[PDB]
């Protein structure tokens, strides 16, 4: 059956709980627990009051973003194909309860610092459902850093972090995230020089320029395991396809036309896109401390120019990575 939040969360890893992200689904927590940084994601489910201007999802609606966010995860333990490139999942726990005051103590301090779109979580009753994911702390967003990346070197390998990853997913699950809007990408200082990936059984390395990329999100994600697809079905969605005022909106009508709006079809060239427009973020909203002023560097800048002139022209992920001369 379900568990009380304390299951999740004892008194001391809830009073070190702050936020660090919500959305209409709900709300994400950092805390600490055996000395390592953990984000919680909490999502209210089965209920009928509107949460943040939008109906709960069913468990039914649920289990397509837990069964993704696991067999994302277990790639960074597979061999053939195999990256640490999406957010490890920790665990996941059906919880009913009321919301902790604590979490309202959190919730509250980031309304007044940062402002919140969400309602203040404190309505809900004693028989409330939610879902609780913990995920590895991933770091911060790359929206969060648009003035805080070092240089174009940097927006290489989150580029090629990111190539890798999708392609390694692609071969294994036959994945498309389908929403890696720059909010949904993570950077974490890593020590390491070079990371590894391996795919179809070929094992490289892409340098850190110290950073770890993590992709979160997979609440619009699809994937396939022995002919069973998971997905989320927005054949019948409007907003999703009327937005404007960035690049990201487009990409939405872009995947819709590719697909003929049939979101169960395996359409790797989804992940073609977003990578197109998250290229596009790095060259035109993204600024570095230090432009490309010496030779070696203009050339890097030069050769993200040419990605993002040619990149739409590859049918996946797995094309870019094995096939673009950004990677060779
Ligand atoms: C879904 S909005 C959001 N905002 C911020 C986040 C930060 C995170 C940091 N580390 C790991 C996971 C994290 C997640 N997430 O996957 O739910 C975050 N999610």
């Amino acid at each position: 059956g379900p568990v009380p939040f304390s299951h999740c969360l004892p008194t001391e890893k809830l009073q070190r709980c702050e936020k660090i992200g919500e959305g209409v689904f709900g709300e994400v927590f950092q805390t600490i627990a055996d000395h390592t940084p953990v984000a919680i994601k909490i999502i209210a489910i089965e209920g009928p009051d509107l949460v943040n201007g939008s109906h709960q999802k069913t468990f039914e609606e649920i289990l397509p973003e837990i069964i993704i966010s696991k067999e994302l995860s277990l790639l960074s333990g597979e061999v053939c194909n195999r990256t640490e490139g999406f957010i490890g999942l920790n665990s996941v726990h059906c919880v009913q309860g009321s919301y902790p005051p604590l979490l309202l103590k959190a919730w509250d301090h980031y309304n007044s610092t940062k402002g919140s779109a969400n309602d203040r979580p404190d309505f809900f009753k004693d028989d409330q459902l939610f879902i609780v994911l913990e995920f590895e702390f991933g770091g911060i967003d790359l929206e969060q850093m648009r003035t805080k990346l070092s240089s174009l070197a940097t927006a290489k390998s989150i580029l090629h972090q990111l190539t890798a990853s999708l392609a390694v997913a692609e071969a294994s699950l036959r994945f498309e995230h389908r929403d890696l809007h720059w909010g949904n990408v993570l950077l974490k200082k890593t020590s390491l020089k070079k990371l590894h990936y391996t795919l179809n059984g070929k094992s490289s390395t892409i340098p850190s320029c110290g950073l770890q990329v993590s992709i979160i999100d997979y609440t619009l994600s699809r994937l396939e395991r022995d002919g069973i697809v998971v997905f989320c079905d927005v054949s019948m969605d409007e907003d999703l396809f009327t937005g404007d005022g960035d690049y990201q909106f487009d990409i939405y009508r872009l995947m819709k036309k590719e697909n003929n709006n049939r979101w169960g079809e395996y359409h790797p060239y989804s992940n073609v896109l977003w990578l197109h427009y998250l290229t596009d973020k790095m060259l035109k909203q993204m600024t570095f401390k230090t432009k490309c002023n010496t030779p070696a560097m203009k050339q890097i800048k030069r050769k993200i120019q040419e990605f993002h002139r040619t990149m739409l022209n590859f049918s996946s992920a797995t094309d870019l990575l094995c096939q673009h001369s950004l990677f060779k």
